[PDB]
């Protein structure tokens, strides 16, 4: 491995015991901004590359939304060894989010709870940050072929979700490889109710429509319209919460096929977790190890209910290569990490890529794509 990763695990050990969780996170981000994290400069195995339609991932691990909300250190997080990152969730206008403290960690169970409430700098600032990233990407050998998706959402006092989505799309869409529609945060009331079938359908179609209209105004070639990685219009995903009834699920499955959505992220955080003692005090959505089983089962169902037609992005509870293969066997094409980063540290992507590779060999798969959906 590397010593650089070593010191940071030590600093991280310290910070987990004594420092407030949001502060640790900001600290991590500040280190990224300053470009003093370690680099994974290794070639990823050609046997674990993956794709979602025409969107190609050099490796199957990315970082989930809510980690770099404002795109302040995309380079540095990608350079840890991840194939992609999802920035945001963003909203049209900058927002403080809910009252601090709003993030707590339980180390022993490797779980997190949060009630952030979409704290972010807003679309215009985040768009400016993405633009600067995209300019660096053109000059930096390590960033080529790396994917950046943008998670989009609504301001908390916004009545019309769709108007919020549309505005985001027209601002930042050109710079995104994909757009994740966040209708699943349990920290802005209601929002989660937008997963009801009628509103969701309308939402997907308006998203898809605004993206298409990006292409129509401009005089330039596509090479110049899409200032992203794929050089094409961003794909459209929707991230779902796991706190839904079986009937609801089958009904959401239906609308995804009907609207021909490019993919689904399963899943967002849960509020259905009761047995974490340090979290009785606390409010919001739950991440980490305890979410793994629920999230896995949710992938199975949706893959089934969509007839293996809608590419799945998996989240969360993913810590090991084994955790990772479970998701893939259940039907995920690609995996996002969040908590693992928090508890396992900067080495997370290097560690997990090796384990997925070593485990793909013991199960005698020829490559990753062959494992998808092999229950
Ligand atoms: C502090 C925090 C902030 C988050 N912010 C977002 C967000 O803005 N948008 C989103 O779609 N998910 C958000 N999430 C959910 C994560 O993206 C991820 O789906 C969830 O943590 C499950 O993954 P995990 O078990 O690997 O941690 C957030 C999670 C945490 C813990
Ligand atoms: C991976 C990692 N390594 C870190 C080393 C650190 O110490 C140093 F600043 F380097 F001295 C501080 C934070 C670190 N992170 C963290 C990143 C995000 C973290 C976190 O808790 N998110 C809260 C939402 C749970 S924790
Ligand atoms: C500014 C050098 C001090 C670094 C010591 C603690 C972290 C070391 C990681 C440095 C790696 C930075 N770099 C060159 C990989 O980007
Ligand atoms: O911003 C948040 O509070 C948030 C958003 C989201 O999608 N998921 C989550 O757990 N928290």
């Amino acid at each position: 491995y590397n010593p650089e990763f070593f010191l940071y695990d030590i600093f991280l050990k310290f910070c987990l015991k004594y420092i407030d969780g949001e502060i640790c996170h900001d600290l991590f981000l500040l280190l990224g901004k300053y470009n003093i994290l370690p680099y994974d400069t290794s070639n990823d195995s050609i046997y674990a590359c993956t794709n979602i339609k025409h969107l190609d991932f050099i490796n199957p691990f990315g970082v989930a939304a809510g980690f770099d909300k404002n795109g302040v250190c995309i380079d540095s997080i990608l350079k840890l060894g991840f194939s992609f990152i999802e920035i945001g969730t963003i909203t049209p206008r900058g927002q403080t989010g809910n009252a601090k403290p709003r993030i707590f960690r339980d180390v022993e169970s490797r779980s997190i709870i949060n009630s952030c409430g979409f704290n972010n700098m807003g679309c215009d600032k985040v768009t400016e940050n993405l633009i600067l990233f995209r300019k660096r990407q053109e000059e930096d050998k390590l960033l080529s072929k790396h994917i950046v998706g943008v998670s989009i959402g609504k301001n908390k006092d916004t009545v019309n979700i769709v108007d919020d989505l549309k505005y985001c799309i027209n601002k930042i869409g050109r710079y995104a490889d994909y757009i994740a529609i966040n209708v699943s945060s349990p920290n802005t009331p209601g929002l989660r109710d937008n997963q009801e079938a009628g509103k969701l359908k309308n939402i997907i179609l308006s998203v898809k429509e605004e993206i298409d209209n990006l292409e129509k105004n401009n005089i330039m070639n596509d090479e110049f319209l899409w200032f992203n990685t794929t050089k094409k219009k961003p794909l459209v995903f929707v991230k779902l919460a796991p706190d839904l009834n079986q009937e609801q699920k089958k009904e959401i499955a239906d609308v995804l096929l009907e609207t021909n959505i490019d993919g689904m992220i399963i899943s967002n955080t849960t509020t259905q977790i009761n047995d974490i003692k340090s979290f009785e005090n606390k409010k919001g959505g739950v991440s980490g190890a305890k979410l793994k089983d629920i999230s896995t089962k949710f992938i199975c169902e949706m893959y089934n209910y969509t007839n293996k037609q809608i590419p799945i992005i998996a989240s969360g509870g993913i810590f090991s290569g084994l955790d990772a293969l479970e998701k893939i066997e259940a039907g995920a094409s690609v995996c996002q990490l969040y908590s693992c980063l928090v508890f396992n540290g900067m080495k997370s992507a290097v560690q997990i890529k090796r384990e997925l590779n070593h485990l793909l060999y013991q199960r005698g798969y020829y490559n990753l794509k062959e494992a998808i959906g092999r229950k």
